């Protein structure tokens, strides 16, 4: 048994749940004057986003008291699917006018930092095929009632991808091997505390899960991160092109929280913390005593 | 850069090479050249690789050596029926205790052969062709200045293009220009062999050509397609381990702080050293 053994075994213990069974009664509750924001990024997800957010929908003006659709320069019929099915629907141009968009999924996230008023943010992805109600209150349990986590990573259980067991958890194995107990680092369901990412940069395009990931475990260590089963899922299959660019802009992404040097061979910029721009701050660990 | 990548491609890769084996014999002007095929537990196939090599014994190829990595099944008889010698890691380099892997069985056979080219090809190929070697061998006899050929197989694998050409496009760019870096299929001048370390497992074929593109540049690397072959479905969990490895040896060559934690795998951040280093009356023979 290594270090990392170690670590793993009691964060399981304290830190993952298999069955987030609270209810949202419970959570309500405990909310003590917490507002909560959902945000779904969507780019061109006509098919898909008002099965997201019909999912959501039942917890507003109780446990959710936002649910925003960030759009990210669609031109299909992703904007008003998402009016319609009862989301509220921000460009990302109106989220943060001051500041000329780029392109990718990490600077919606970014930008929804300043279109939404929530102390707790979280994040669906609106390609999702088959939503689940109960994803939200998950997400939320351990950020509501348990002291110290800032970060709550949602996972799925596989019936009985290549870029997480092939590029992140190996990378993580060499740079920083506690963050292999995450089980799905990249998964686009999740959720923190303003207080943490208004204090974070945030990576662009496929990097901003894993920049999240390890900013926060830089700052804060594996007491602040959390896991959540949301559920069985199958694997979606993606071109191993899509996945090559995914792979890419992870190495990138970790290696600038890690100190190794990227060539920049294949644009985008890593977006300063919100609270430069709308933003008391976030304490890290002390490293001198 | 894409520049680069083109001048290097036309130059340095081999779509169709043209060679014929009576071409690269005249060519050879007192050259020798060894072939050596790692084994563990190959005994389906082994014998089906020599096979293909063993006409050229006598005239190309100067020796025949299948490098016997433990193995426990036939893989040993098999080799011998086909007519290659069988070596075992023991006997090529026996005051140095194994370690497991296969960048070990190739490291070793350098104590174990005379060729002033060294082809290295898998013994676990399902259709291994007869004009393999001489495709490897083709830009190291013919061209001036190459001294590592990497053979590729046109497709009709995805750590190669999710792991091994990011991460290099990331820390040696000007590498990705080769198709397929993790290939088991390649040649190298003594010269080039002797002197440099050898990483661990699956980390010996990048660890090689990092090595070799450091220090000796760009165009002493050459690609050649070997034939359409294709992608043999290897488990996730197998790939997960050969990843891990990859990364580890290119972190080792880049002086990345890699942690040697395995995934709940073994990784070694362990080189053995240029075999010139314990073996230098044997490697200044061999030299000139
Ligand atoms: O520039 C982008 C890319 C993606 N997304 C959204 O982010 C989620 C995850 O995107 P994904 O990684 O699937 O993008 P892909 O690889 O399909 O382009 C989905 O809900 C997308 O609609 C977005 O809002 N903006
Ligand atoms: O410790 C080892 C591992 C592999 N091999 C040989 O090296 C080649 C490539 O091995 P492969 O990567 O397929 O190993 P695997 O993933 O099957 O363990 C094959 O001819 C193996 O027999 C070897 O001699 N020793
Ligand atoms: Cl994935
Ligand atoms: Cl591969
Ligand atoms: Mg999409
Ligand atoms: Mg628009
Ligand atoms: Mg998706
Ligand atoms: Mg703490
Ligand atoms: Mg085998
Ligand atoms: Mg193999």
């Amino acid at each position: 048994l290594t270090a990392t053994d170690l670590a793993r075994h009691r964060w399981l213990t304290d830190n993952s749940w298999t069955r987030p069974t609270w209810t949202v009664a419970e959570l309500e509750a405990a909310k003590a004057g917490r507002t909560i924001s959902v945000v779904l990024p969507a780019l061109n997800e006509e098919e898909t986003v008002g099965g997201v957010v019909e999912t959501i929908r039942p917890l507003l003006g109780g446990l959710v008291d936002e649910l925003i659709v960030l759009d990210s320069g669609s031109t299909d019929d992703t904007e008003i699917r998402a009016m319609a099915a009862g989301a509220r629907v921000i460009s990302r141009e109106v989220a943060l006018p001051e500041v000329a968009p780029q392109p990718g999924k990490g600077e919606v996230l970014w930008r929804s930092l300043a279109a939404t008023t929530g102390d707790i943010i979280v994040f669906i992805d609106s390609d999702l095929i088959d939503p689940d109600p109960m994803f939200v209150p998950k997400l939320v349990g351990p950020l509501l009632l348990s002291e110290g986590v800032h970060l709550v990573k949602g996972f799925y259980r596989r019936p009985l991808g290549r870029v997480t067991e092939l590029v992140a958890r190996p990378l993580l194995a060499a740079l920083r091997p506690e963050l292999t107990c995450v089980l799905q680092p990249l998964g686009g369901e999740y959720a923190g505390t303003r207080e943490l990412l208004m204090s974070v940069p945030f990576a662009p395009g496929y990097g901003v899960e894993i920049g999240l990931l390890v900013d926060t475990y830089d700052r804060l260590g594996l007491d602040a991160i959390a896991q959540v089963n949301l559920g069985v899922r199958a694997h979606r299959n993606r071109p191993l092109t899509d996945l090559a660019a995914m792979s890419r802009q992870v190495i990138a992404t970790l290696f600038s929280r890690c100190g190794v040097p990227d060539s920049g061979v294949g644009s985008l910029v890593d977006r300063p913390p919100m609270n430069t721009l709308r933003g008391a701050a976030l304490e890290h660990h002390h490293h001198h005593h």
